[PDB]
């Protein structure tokens, strides 16, 4: 049997589409698709009619290239500045009773966990088991079938206010045809793109996306710490547009074209593109806009390189893994190398310790897709 795991990740700019098969362990990538994102600037839909509709023609494609009709359970994950770490510890004294750790105890200690994550207005998207205890002082790295008398399980979680949660949650229980799990698309994006030994020894991960630019860190399996910088691709194309007579579009249109990370080695070759809401053909050069792009590139970074040390205080052992659309510019992975000054790598599914899904090569090698795939592997 075939049983699908269907997969949304809402960004501000694009939503992107997957559903994966997993057949005897044979991961395949049935279907995928992008559409422009609608409804929201970002962190709140404006507009949950065009939204909606975003993610029904979403829907659609993805129906319709897998020749069903999606009904099992989807995994979905959105973008919010809000995001952020939580812990909790949970307990167990089972007397003077030596009691074997059980899937079962564990899992009621986790539901545990998961309602104390509930509070301050806030509630939990990801749980992590950080460390594990017996009966005071006896660390273990698995407790399960072993015995213990007591048993203490520290967790850290990724938490959104519930206010976010219910608008996502309410709009698309409208539209997807099917119960799913709202997730953080930054954590997922993680997940879809590190190694275990890099989640483990310490590694940044350094979304570049549409209105910010996420911040995630690994540490011993886990995360360790998440935030952002109000700066992300978003500015970069209000600087090509505002240096440039060009409309937004024209201005996004160049930046994936012909933008560059790295502008001191460029020719002036000539490049043509429609004026501000007109006919009018105007000129630029390959150099003058990536110098454009440089500038918007170099403060996004110098201004996440405060996380960089904030987390040095708990590591580069993994470096930076890019990710998101801004991972795309070419040559970035050399402009970060100078600024955070440690390895730099590009983030996407085929890169990861993940399964090396079938029948997909574009998508597994796209950076823009990494969530899609966290989602389902944040998973099972
Ligand atoms: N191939 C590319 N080369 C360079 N820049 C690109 C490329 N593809 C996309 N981008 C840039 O990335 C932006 C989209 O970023 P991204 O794909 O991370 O957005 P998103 O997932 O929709 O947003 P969010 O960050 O909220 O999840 C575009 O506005 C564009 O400027
Ligand atoms: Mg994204």
């Amino acid at each position: 049997k075939t049983v699908f795991y269907t997969s949304i990740d809402i960004g501000s700019r694009y939503i992107k589409g997957l559903v994966l098969g997993k057949r005897d362990q044979e991961w395949e990538a049935l279907a995928f698709s992008s559409v422009k994102s609608r409804g929201l600037d970002e962190g709140e839909i404006k507009d949950a009619i065009a939204f909606k509709e975003s993610v029904n023609t979403l829907l659609k494609e993805l129906e319709e290239q897998l020749q069903k009709s999606l009904r099992s359970d989807f995994v979905i994950s959105f973008s919010s500045v809000s995001f952020e770490r939580e812990d909790t510890v949970i307990e167990r004294d089972f007397g003077e009773e030596k009691r074997s750790i059980t899937l079962d105890i564990l899992s009621e200690m986790q539901s545990e966990a998961l309602e104390k994550l509930k509070e301050n207005g806030k509630t939990p998207l990801h749980i992590f088991s950080k460390r594990y205890l017996l009966d005071d002082e006896r660390i273990v790295f698995n407790p399960l079938d072993m015995k213990a008398s007591k048993i203490a399980i520290e967790y850290t979680s990724i938490v959104v206010p519930l206010k976010v949660y219910e608008m996502f949650y309410n709009f698309l229980q409208d539209t997807v045809k099917s119960p799913f799990q709202l997730k953080s698309s930054l954590v997922s994006t993680a997940e879809g793109v590190l190694t275990t030994p890099e989640k483990d020894r310490g590694v940044v991960v350094v979304n570049l996306g549409y209105n910010f630019t996420g911040l995630i860190a690994y540490k011993n399996g886990v995360p360790i710490k998440i935030s952002y910088v109000p700066v992300g691709m978003k500015h970069v194309i209000k600087d090509v547009s505002a240096v440039l007579d060009t409309s937004f579009e024209e201005s996004e249109r160049l930046i994936i074209t012909h933008g560059n990370a790295v502008y001191n080695d460029l020719k002036e070759e000539e490049i043509q593109y429609r004026g501000l809401d007109g006919n009018t053909i105007k000129t630029t050069t390959a150099k003058k806009l990536s110098v454009i792009i440089h500038a918007r590139l170099r403060e996004i970074m110098s201004k996440s390189k405060k996380f960089f040390r904030e987390v040095e205080a708990k590591g580069i052992p993994g470096g930076v893994v890019l990710t998101g659309g801004g991972a795309k510019i070419p040559r970035i992975n050399e402009l970060a190398t100078e600024v955070f000054k440690s390895p730099v790598r590009t983030g996407c599914y085929a890169n990861s310790d993940r399964p090396s899904i079938i029948n997909a090569d574009e998508v597994a090698n796209d950076p823009s897709f990494a969530a899609a795939f966290g989602n389902v592997f944040a998973v099972s």
